[PDB]
């Protein structure tokens, strides 16, 4: 039975710690554009969806570190798409939090894989995609991007 | 096994005739606001959409009938959303074609009821829903809205 | 956020009268064969849906005219699938009841269209397809099929 | 445009290495029960599934390892459901393969935490849910589970 006015979709993880503050872009109908920023972690991350085959920009997410490597990963939607997204989440000293922050990210698509990107240590994480598609991100964000998130459906 | 970047929704429709241009607003994550007109017939037909809690205006489908009455349909999203909607499809004298266009038009919400616009002439054709919500519209249109469908989802 | 072991399905209808039982198979991976009864409305009524590539008896909803013309539907899955199915609802004065039930049903598959069975008269109802399958009929029965739903999926 | 039969559900995995047999129990409405064994790794599972409110036996995937213990996890469904399934892969010395299985496995409903089963060595793996529910499990099973996957369902 139908109780709310707004649709939804499968949503896994968080994979990272409780520190930051929680954002969640919602959901779209694929992937064009991501714009991230690494060194010894991941900090901004920030996605340009398609939406309806038009590009459309989600909110930003750019944390607060200025000194990071900055990324971007511009796909060729539609023909191209993630089958995987993996990384790494651990304890980032210099944070003095003693809580996970996501350390490193690699983003696999049927076409190549982007990354690593940041640090790889701490513990691993990952989530292949055999049927389906990423069609939104969530997460957590302080100084770096403490954990993330997604949207699937079909 | 995924294949393309583009994610889907499930289609139902469409109700009415072949005539007009097809059109498709593609889908979002709820309806916010619809804007129609209707005299002997329902005319223009536009929608405000919801996308992950903020509006998006849809692409406009005004037809082409100046002297149709205009009806702005505001819901209280996300606590209102529509659980039916229902019409007529049947031909338009004025036509001439012998096929079937969207003669009239009713929406049912959890809230209340808003119409019937236009005239109940012709066959009527409803689709009540008890799980799940309309997320886009699409259909065809010349001079009126000869054909409606819609995108579903969870 | 879940808060049921339960998994969904988008659920349209009911069509119908508010009579007889309610009754719901649930959804599964498709449609692999039809069974029911016809005469002045329809009867009988049940379905063997594919399960993961094997077939899955449903539940029985045999009603109660044992004069009914009865008619088996073999689809040739997965090839064949319902694209379609529409039909008629109305009164059928010998029930007694002064309450809606399906007086005639049609399925209309990418292959070929089997009916109009029953009486077509009342009120026509249909649900035309674009994207996505019936993977499960709900309703409600008594002497006769009083309604009729579907769940769909992608 | 729906093109098969068939209903499809989003899949992700799978994790672990390439040996064993693939196998795939496909997808249903909910788990009731899960049983397997363990010791140095994972060695049987099989699952008891809901399908439309009663059990469903799942195809057995008993590997074999005499001297594993056996774990029924009867799940208080449907208020019960995994919110999470988590391990460990890596190679099994004794297997002489040198190829990555499952040597350990976690299950986390929103009741409780029944684990971890197995080994937790070598490289570990997890899958929390915010939204959505497991309806179903695949993988690769020899002497153990080789590999492990899940679909996923609104
Ligand atoms: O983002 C990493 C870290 O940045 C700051 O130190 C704070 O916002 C923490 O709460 C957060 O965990
Ligand atoms: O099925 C038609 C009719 O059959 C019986 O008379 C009863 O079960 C009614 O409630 C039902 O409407
Ligand atoms: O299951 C572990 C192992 O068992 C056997 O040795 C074979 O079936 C292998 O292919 C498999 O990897």
């Amino acid at each position: 039975t139908q109780t709310t006015g707004t649709s939804q979709t499968i949503e896994v993880g968080l994979w990272g710690g409780p520190g930051g503050n929680a954002w969640d872009d919602g959901s779209y109908t694929g992937i064009r554009e991501i714009n991230l920023s690494h060194g010894d972690a991941i900090g901004a991350f920030s996605v340009i969806y398609d939406l309806n085959g038009q590009p459309f920009t989600g909110p930003t997410h750019p944390g607060n570190e200025p000194s990071f490597k900055t990324v971007k990963i511009t796909l060729d939607f539609p023909n191209e798409f993630l089958v995987s997204v993996s990384g790494y989440t651990g304890v980032l000293a210099r944070l003095a939090t003693g809580k996970d922050v996501i350390r490193s990210l690699t983003f696999k698509t049927n076409k190549k894989t982007y990354g690593p990107y940041g640090k790889e240590e701490g513990t691993p994480f990952s989530l292949p995609i055999e049927n389906g598609l990423i069609v939104g991100f969530k997460g957590r964000s302080g100084f770096v991007v403490d954990a993330i998130g997604f949207h699937l459906s079909l």
